């Protein structure tokens, strides 16, 4: 019915522009040109509608002059490597703050959010991350990875399954509100789970004494003090491949502290001395950018 | 007034047991013995109250027999280095899970909580952590340290000031729900602030790539894989005091990775080579317990 | 993306005005002049777009005529000694009623308020007085003084710290909803605290007898009865400095009852006879304006 | 019906104790003595109810043994110049804090209140102060005066009319939540009206400058600093009656500042010099208790 | 299951009293007499349970001494021409106020009601008048008539159908909350419908002028001024049957104003002069009781 | 600030029309005529703005062409014997249905109402009938009479006092939601009180038997059956004044049943025979319009 009114304002043009070539200077060709020109509150002057009786029909083009302008308006506006964030929460916000330098889409239920999700360098997709149809509104298929944090682990567990139901291989990262659901959250298909509260809690209990243990975690993740925790990959042909951690003395050599090495989906912290670097191996280390750069070279080719 | 009714039920014993040695076999000594015995619906038989007239006074001991039984009941049940946790939240819960091996008191508004705060090795103090009077119900004065996490940073900021208002030196550790209040949370007097959401968010944005950076934080704080992040202090007389990090090769020597050194209230991550250990200095390092033990000795005296 | 649509409505002018100098009287200079003139539903007549084929391109300028007018509208509006009142409550309202003769800004969360905060001689700044960013929207830095009354002492305590966090010297005046928080309210940084309820309550208990005690407080603060409570300062060179209250007989002399003298941040009520006026001293007294004027002179130079 | 069940448990004693002198050793006198003794789970032993057939009737005394014990219990506890406070609010609370040394009854809708209204030296009457029937539950008729503060001026206006509807002369004191209703609050019958917010507001606006004006009001009503605002009456035969305020130099003489004199229902603040004290006159003055005592004597007889 | 536990506490008496005639002085007759006497915390002394081994079985009678006392308690209190009112509202209340002199049952959802429905001379049946099962709890089948007023016409319409579903002939009287449902309320089966609001409204509009029209309705229905609106039936053999209203001059004769005559389910107001009384006819008239009595006789036989 | 933007759109006319007499054909008189003509998307053609450089300033009149049209719009619409109904309820609605043939104003809090209060022949005044300022928005002063029905008797009691506070003589008609407040409702100043529920209730209890008594009230107030309840006044010079009800036989004479006579503010139902009509007396009677007309004449002069 909304597109059925654009037929009445289209008929007024064949009824309003019709009396132009009939009640004035004949021109069945430039008849609509008079109507559109007149209705568009233009009034250039290609026909002042002089006829008196044609002034009565010219008055009709004034009445139905808004029944096509205020009409074709809502009808003209009723046609014409990215990351998706399901759910909009502080976690999400703080996250969107880092991903600022890239294409991010926040899919959320509450519209009121929009305005702010925009104040932060992200695009807003109004929908419910639980409905696959809306997940698609954010194009999860092509999402480099999806971050999920809804109000209740239940809704999150849902959203995940939904995502799976589309691209069953996108990297999904979810926040767990309660420790007791971390596993279900994985079963559902989350690849990585983060439990802000378990971290927070432990850090608390661990800062009753001295708060360095908690000072570490928070400071390291903050873009301050130069020192930066970085994960460096070992190229296929590495002058290390086969070498022992103990033998490479990466610290003495690079200055980059290695807090652990990773074999996709798994990571070891104080890697034992007799550890042997491989190809896909990833180095989790903290260090001055220089040190880092130096570390990359000490491995290159 | 609740303890003023225990004087009426105590006077009924001097009025009920009084007629025993007066309206029966004289015995001002074993008079109360008859009243208590009778009121206790015992009726052993040391005096069947035979007197007819004394049966009228024996009936009074039956009427006021519940005005001392149903009384001394709620009156008998109305008499017979610790950590205080203000607010009961997941963070709090997860925290109370570590502090299990010690005296912990959770002060919260909602009673329904109690039952669970008990299922977890902690004692419950029903009150509002914003009211100083209730803070005192949990004895903050003697609290080794107070952990604070209320529903809204506002209420937390409050609670803190409150605590300050009592022991202006207790170590206060608070969680911040929003990044924008971390500072006010300190001004108010929080010594240590933890923002689960800032951590969570960043870890997220940092795990779009590879999730080791986030795998580290969560795994390190979990009592698994042997490896343990520990903060070891440098005794006053240390065979290191004055020595350079570069010179002590603590890693090669101990095997304990040092992720940073701390000077009370502050911590440096990749301490520069030319750093010189001092007395109060604290070593933040991850390593096998053995390694740790070994690290402590490599410093002792 | 909201500023990326202003490039499409900017391209329609290079595509709509482009066909003007091509499908009509050549004029690559006054081509945009035809498009803008036409799109602005003006139709002066500098070119009636006569060409039939140019009438087809002239119709395109009518269709995309709103895709630049309804566009450049939200884009043109998307670029282009005062007192601040945080929180909007009856207290606040009644207060804004006195400050009518001056620059006042009310900063509040609920928009619905606006309309009324305007009916009262004040400017409205929509924001949350707890967020420093919004405090700044009201320019607390330059605020002569800030009045604070939010729904819960907690939120107030918050707001205060926030203010402190900016101009750590602005005079802050806060209302306390509960007696038990008057101190925390100060610790946080409130300079002056008013507890309407403590006043109200006491006045009540004090008016069970005769209601003069309560009739005084309310009447004195009301702009009626001539009598006015005034605080008069003692100039540096005063013919009183050093004189005893008993000796100056200010009442007999001036007629201005002195209910107390104040030494910045502190005030004494029935100042003892042997009190000696000083320089900065402030006289809190009630009296007929004349009496007052008379009091000022009895001290001048 | 609650007192009609005490006739069934009284008939069981005439039916339970009746079979004792009929189905055992005859004794229509000591028959109830066996029933009461038995029902009271006493079992002294004055009759072991040996009869086998009488053991069937002795069993009936065991069944209806609780139909008289659990009965006469709630029946024994259901029998064995004051001020009424309608509504329970901070104002009210702070007020009840002064009236501690006297008989006060708080009548309120929410039961949850009770416990606290008791922690404060007052008695609680659960009811709605708007329903006359409940007002009567608090005996307004005999109330020395009624204090009224309900959640909304409307409810208060109501409550008042209600009170009027009973003792149309009790001194009613009400708090007004909004300035715009102070008059209706009076029309309804309130004798004294207190608007905590109008006071609070004004004090605020008045403390932007220096806060003495607000320091006065709050401090004077506080039982401190010794100084106490008192209203002293002029006895019938006074060595002042007829004397001029100017002539009595009460301040110089007593030390008690007189902030105003009152002629029932009315009070003048800086009484003009040519004022003449009368009989019923009341002196509103602030001063050290000694000063006060001294003031009373300077008038006695 | 609640009555299945009274079989376990009944088996403990055949198991507890069984060891009495087995582990003591033989008496299979007075065995239960020992168990009941012992379990009733009586201890008269007809058997002190002396046997040591029988003291082990006498201890079992002490353990299961509460598993029959605390049991038979809630089991002893769990056994020991009327009008039904569905829904409890002011209308209902005001109605129950008239029906005070008779058997009335109020069936309602909210339990909190009970206490009051009892303060008014009625019995309370806790249930939902929409559920037939609960309608039956109030025995509508035998209800002289059912009055229905639930919160929403919808629920009422429901309740009615429900009632119909049982006694499809009980006189149902329902209140309609909205004028627009009076008919549906009848279709559903209400026999009589009352719309307090339509009455109220009209009376209002009719009392803008003079309020007699509204003074009539309210006063007539109030048990005051002697005058009473009464409906008197015309006996089968009446000295009026066939007589004209004009001819009977009932007013002049009786003094009872006849405001209308009724033919079951219908009533005419100013019956025309030429009206002829019949048998079942009912006379709606107002008049002094005497007048009424006089009217009854002027028709008798 | 809303009227401060009309100075910027007024300055654009002195800045936009200014370049017309400077960058075109000089005419400081008809300069604003070009601006207003241009901004009004008129484009008559009195100046096509030919100048190229003036086309750059002519473009500025296109940009700021909406900053005066979309402005002066909300600024042009932001300047340019009756009955008042306080509160909008079914009662009210049903009432407004009768008063259809007259000037009625409904003053209510909820805006959503408006639309409907209009569908019914009444004018809507959005405000709170409790605030005198809004009562005045409906001009109670001149209200022929005010009808009051708010959600709670409390709010009504309020509203009344408010009304009194303005025209202390307007006829006030109020509905009482609860029987227990009918008196307070009067004390407050209601002149006439209607209790739909008391009526409804009684009618119910009275229709358990036969429902004529309730059929009467509802039918009489309904504009059906010809019969109409009317109140006819006795003119000053009446051929009845002094005559006995018994003597005037108004029924026999007129046919109009007299259900009662009224002496302002009071009404008697079956007026005793020996009653004597007076001047101001009002006759409450039901009867055919003819009968009525006939009744008026039987009294005229
Ligand atoms: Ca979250
Ligand atoms: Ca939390
Ligand atoms: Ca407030
Ligand atoms: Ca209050
Ligand atoms: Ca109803
Ligand atoms: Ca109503």
């Amino acid at each position: 019915p909304a597109t059925r009114i654009l037929l009445l304002v289209l008929a007024v043009i064949i009824y309003g522009t019709a009396g132009f070539h009939f009640i004035e200077g004949e021109s069945w060709t430039v008849s609509l040109y008079w109507t559109f020109v007149t209705i568009a509150t233009v009034g250039y002057g290609d026909y002042s509608p002089s006829t008196p009786l044609g002034m009565y029909f010219t008055v009709t083009l004034i009445v139905l002059g808004i029944g096509t302008f205020a009409v074709a308006v809502e009808r003209l506006l009723e046609f014409l490597r990215h990351v998706v964030i399901c759910g909009w929460s502080e976690s999400t916000l703080e996250c969107l703050r880092e991903l600022r330098g890239s294409e991010v889409f926040v899919l959320a239920e509450d519209e009121n959010v929009r305005k702010k999700v925009l104040r932060s360098g992200a695009n807003f997709v109004h929908g419910d991350p639980t409905r696959v149809s809306d997940l698609e509104k954010a194009n999860v298929r092509g999402a480099r990875a999806v971050i999920v944090d809804l109000e209740s682990d239940s809704e999150t567990i849902h959203c995940i399954l939904g995502i799976r139901k589309i691209d069953e291989s996108v990297r999904i990262i979810a926040e767990a509100e309660r420790y007791e659901n971390i596993e279900q959250l994985r079963m559902a298909g989350a690849d990585q789970v983060i439990s802000p509260f378990v971290i927070s809690g432990r850090l608390m209990s661990r800062s009753i004494d001295d708060g360095y243990e908690a000072m570490f975690v928070q400071d390291v993740l903050a873009e301050e003090s130069t020192r930066r925790m970085v994960e460096v990959p070992i190229p296929e042909g590495s002058k290390l491949e086969g070498v022992s951690v103990l033998d490479a003395d990466i610290h003495d050599v690079t200055g980059v502290i290695i807090i652990g090495v990773g074999r996709g989906d798994e990571l070891i912290i104080d890697p034992p001395r007799d550890y042997s670097f491989r190809a896909g191996d990833i180095i989790l280390g903290i260090g001055k950018p220089e040190e880092i750069e130096r570390l990359k070279n000490y491995i290159s080719a």
